[PDB]
């Protein structure tokens, strides 16, 4: 019914009461895994629908490989109940793993894909080639959990594209890259960073890893949010992934792989989490107004029951989900805080003084802040508001995320920055060995999760390099600005 | 590249022909395990988008529950591991000795359901299940690797909940005739022939003519109370006295997708309904002579345009190397709905050819007049497929009344409709005598539904088997 512990205080105890007392997950007996409820859901449908939308203009086509993870993965459910996530559950069979191990490690369709391209992949007609997929998997949680963010279990989308460039490729890669921040901003109003991975943090299959990077204030915490890959041709080289020319002279296709996961569902949580509870931004919540009676000295009730039930009326015909509370066994109040919780972007209050005066009040889940409405005004005032709410949202959160970055020249300025909760944007010579030389430096220097700092993302959006500048470790010329952050 | 069985001459196989060559699916491992490509998913994706809008209009709410399946009465649901307590109160028969999702969402729902005011509870959720082939393997029918959809629902009063099975049922109805061009018998499964746990259970129909067998399209079960008093699903009424909820449950599979293929299957390979094809037209230029070919190609070119500026998905196939028999042949194994020829002729005539697929009927047509003839065409293609599956569903259905009639219906490949007691007792006696009188993985004859449209019943007026007095008409024969 309440939340005990301060988002800003206590933030780990914090995000699992807010996900559990608001009807978002519900944890079985057993496994220590968690159903999505509706409410959890309908979020990632939204996103859903969006992305297949979106792509589906840039010509990807939605299939299904099935996934394949080396039976290693597996085994924890194996022993425990004799059962695997459906999506898995023929690598057990399978016996000997196969073929390399780079990729046998995480549960994909790459292994079965690479392995059957170079048969549908015959000429340059054939290209360019597009698939998307929507997975789900899970396995027996870990010991000491964090839903969405560190978790097993996952509901995600897997990319995957061929193509006769590397232009192509390369373009597409970044198209992608952007839906997947359309798709944090538009939907979850969550602000993200696009940039390039370190040559250590990329994935090893990889060209290059572009990535999108969020961050967690209270947590002080980074998190990858989305990541899209160029390939290049080291699979084809690999899978022999060969097609002819229009000159007619076989050459390798260049691969992009991209995907992102629930994960988002949890950043979004983190991002705009009350001590109140869930604060839901519209596009992702089912009801985007909820209904409350208030009245304790006898009245007419009957009068308000209508009067309420009108403006329901007037909202649901405009296609906009409400929910009329009209439970006798509860008072105004507890409902107040039972639908705040719940993350209910709008609350319209009726009271007697609201009838004879043919208004009543609107409240936002965001700010608090109420005011007084007209009935007639009542369905455009509120969209408008459904409007609002969602820019202040994303607007907040892009503060908070432009306050938490600090741009250093020196090693000196890292370590206080770290310790205020905040990511650095550092001049770095981006050579190797330095990036472990950093991570356990700044692992040395500090007071569940790391301490060390990794170079997170090389943003696509540079400032601009001086002639002169070193790198504020080595000392070497430095090469780009490069984000460094505690992270998840 | 092309199929060497006929349809009516060794329906197994050309039925693995048709899905593997028209590039539906693809085999990769030993396993026997298979990748749905695109061809196949567009099905699935046009299913589940109409299924997904027509169900929230009745506030079911999607959900996920996860599953850990146990390998090894199957329906849509998979046996899986036991994630809860299961209380002391399980059951003499089935229950936990052999669980299912259903039966975990059940022993979750209690948490959930406190008064009337949390009723009705409404979820669905969509699935992918892919464990290790089946020996002797048939994708999409008999396959333990597919794509499904299930339901499930709790009720205050019996009629908010049957209504809701039926609701669902003509939905069902409405995925397999409106968008997959097959024509299903909405019924009530036989009472030795109904889920077990289920009041009654509804099924969508269908069947297969070349091959004489039906099979079990869609599922509508209402439950009633049974897993209720087995899980205690009890709330608080308007009275503040306990009350069992009123459950029903229902699920449909890419089964479907086998069915569709199945009934519009030519031995030029794969038939679509337009609505599921992602190519609806397929463009071939034909010459020999260069001095035409720079100025066939803009005209295809052309009608490329003309075609895709009206969101009409289309490809234009130029391959210089292959024949056009080839490319006709080809594009008709992957069930490409319309093919447009273009010859010299029709530069000289300002037309071009236009071929339907589902009967190979080719007419000329106005340069201009292409779009709209086009529409046109594909929607009557839509029309035609279902109006011929319904009537060879007709002419494969026999109204009878005695036993002789009945069994020489029956190896004459046909589904008979005959009189009935609707005793339990009778039926496996039923099929047994029917199996031993006559003449894979499968099997008897079965009574399959008692169709919710039944012709009248004459006073008279006794049964086929027993020559009691029949109570009604139902469906009867060979299943998958
Ligand atoms: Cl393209
Ligand atoms: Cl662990
Ligand atoms: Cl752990
Ligand atoms: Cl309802
Ligand atoms: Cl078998
Ligand atoms: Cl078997």
């Amino acid at each position: 019914m309440a939340i005990t512990s301060k988002k800003i205080e206590n933030f780990s105890d914090w995000y699992t009461q807010v996900i559990v007392k608001s009807e978002l997950i519900e944890y079985y007996d057993i496994s220590g895994c968690y159903i999505l409820r509706p409410a959890a859901y309908y979020i990632w449908e939204c996103v859903q629908a969006f992305f297949n939308k979106e792509i589906k203009k840039l010509n990807v086509e939605n299939s299904y490989f099935p996934l394949f993870v080396t039976k290693n993965k597996l085994e924890k459910e194996k022993n425990h109940i004799e059962g695997f996530s459906p999506e898995v559950a023929w690598v057990t069979k399978y016996g000997d793993s196969n073929l390399p191990e780079e990729i046998a490690i995480r549960p994909t369709s790459e292994t079965i894909m690479y392995s059957v391209f170079p048969k549908w992949i015959r000429s340059y007609r054939d290209l360019p080639l597009k698939l998307n997929q929507w997975n789900t998997v899970v396995r027996w949680e870990f010991k000491q959990p964090t839903p969405f963010i560190r978790t097993r279990e996952f509901l995600w989308q897997e990319g995957h594209t061929a193509h006769k460039n590397e232009e192509e490729a390369v373009k597409l890669v970044f198209d992608i890259l952007d839906l997947y921040r359309r798709w944090y901003e538009e939907y979850l109003a969550v602000p993200i960073i696009k940039g390039i991975k370190s040559e250590g943090e990329k994935f090893g299959g990889a060209n290059f890893t572009s990535t999108a990077e969020a961050f967690i204030s209270e947590n002080g915490r980074a998190i990858q949010a989305a990541t899209s890959h160029y390939l290049g041709t080291n699979f084809a080289k690999m899978f022999k992934i060969e097609f002819e020319d229009e000159n007619e002279v076989k050459q390798y296709v260049h691969q992009t792989s991209w995907g992102c996961t629930t994960r988002s569902i949890g950043i979004m949580i983190m991002t705009h989490g009350d001590d109140k509870g869930l604060v839901l931004p519209p596009n992702v919540s089912k009801y985007k107004v909820v209904i409350v009676p208030i009245f304790y000295k006898t009245t007419d009730e009957n009068a308000i029951h209508s009067y309420c039930k009108d403006i329901e009326k007037i909202l649901k015909n405009a296609q906009i989900n409400c929910v009329y509370d009209d439970r006798a066994s509860y008072s105004p109040g507890y409902k107040f805080n039972h639908w705040e919780l719940r993350g209910i972007p709008i609350r319209i209050e009726v009271g007697p003084k609201d009838l004879q005066n043919n208004s009543c009040v609107i409240v936002r889940r965001d700010n608090n802040e109420k005011c007084n409405v007209k009935k007639e005004s009542v369905l455009l005032e509120t969209q408008q508001m459904l409007v609002d709410i969602h820019k202040n949202l994303f607007l907040k959160a892009k503060k908070k995320l432009d306050d938490s970055i600090v741009q250093v020249t020196s090693f000196s300025e890292v370590m206080n920055a770290l310790n205020k909760k905040k990511m650095v944007l550092a001049p770095w010579c981006e050579d190797i060995a330095t990036e472990e030389e950093i991570k356990k430096e700044t692992q040395r220097l500090s007071l569940t999760l790391s301490g060390a700092m990794k170079p997170l993302c090389i943003p696509l959006d540079q400032p601009p390099m001086p002639p002169n500048m070193k790198c504020f470790w080595s000392g070497k010329p430095a090469k780009r600005w490069c984000l460094f952050g505690r992270s998840y």
